[PDB]
């Protein structure tokens, strides 16, 4: 068909290939994976901005996804802090998950804790939490050569 | 895929036996490996601290190792800064390596750059540098359960 048709077919094929790639990632469980795919659809800037993609991967964690209205905020981590510091929603999350969220914000040069989420995480995270962190960082740096 | 991250989890799970499988770690080349093994002996009286072990792993990188006067560096990162700020040796290193050293220092809540080593690395590191970073983190968190 036409050139637009060729371009559309390739976008479709590419997105199928990316879905296959994501299927091999670490997830804490199948819910985490389902949540992630749902958030990627919701936050359309994820398809081109690795930082948004990574954020979806974290927000998809069932402890976050099920305790936080992730579909109400225009920006992925808008619910985390305001002018008065971290919000009650953020405070309600487990401490190690707070560190993960803070480390994700640190990728964007937004430092919500001192010591930083990265610092605290590197002195405290268990194996599961390390697997999440590693997977998150691999998404963020997907463009690495 | 997930192969390196599976390998790093196995290292942590079995870290009480880590002295026997260091040869299996990710290294950039054989020189990185031999430098690390040597540094672990040189700093042997403090390597029971995972932070010191991880610091040796970074210091072992040939571009760093071959710039550092190891005999004048009390601990593996003493050479990085003094009362006057970051040293000439530190400034002389490629920028992405400076980020790795800074990120490692951030694990001990020593923060020499703004934006942080972790932040800059997460926006810049190539594949080899990500792998160094990941292998470093597995050493640091060898006690994770």
């Amino acid at each position: 068909g036409s050139h637009m048709f060729n371009m559309l077919e390739q976008q479709i094929i590419h997105s199928q290939d990316m879905a296959h790639f994501r299927s091999e990632f670490f997830y804490v469980n199948h819910e985490h994976r389902e949540n992630y795919e749902a958030l990627l659809i919701y936050y359309k800037n994820s398809i081109d901005n690795p930082i948004v993609d990574g954020a979806c991967y974290i927000l998809a964690l069932p402890e976050i996804f099920n305790s936080v209205d992730v579909f109400e905020s225009e920006l992925p981590f808008s619910w985390v802090y305001d002018e008065n510091g971290i919000t009650e929603t953020m405070k309600s999350l487990s401490i190690p998950l707070q560190y993960l969220v803070a480390a994700a914000l640190e990728v964007t040069d937004v430092n919500i804790f001192k010591p930083s989420g990265f610092t605290m995480g590197m002195n405290n995270w268990n194996i599961a939490q390390m697997r999440i962190f590693w997977q998150y960082t691999a998404i963020i740096r997907k463009e690495a050569l």
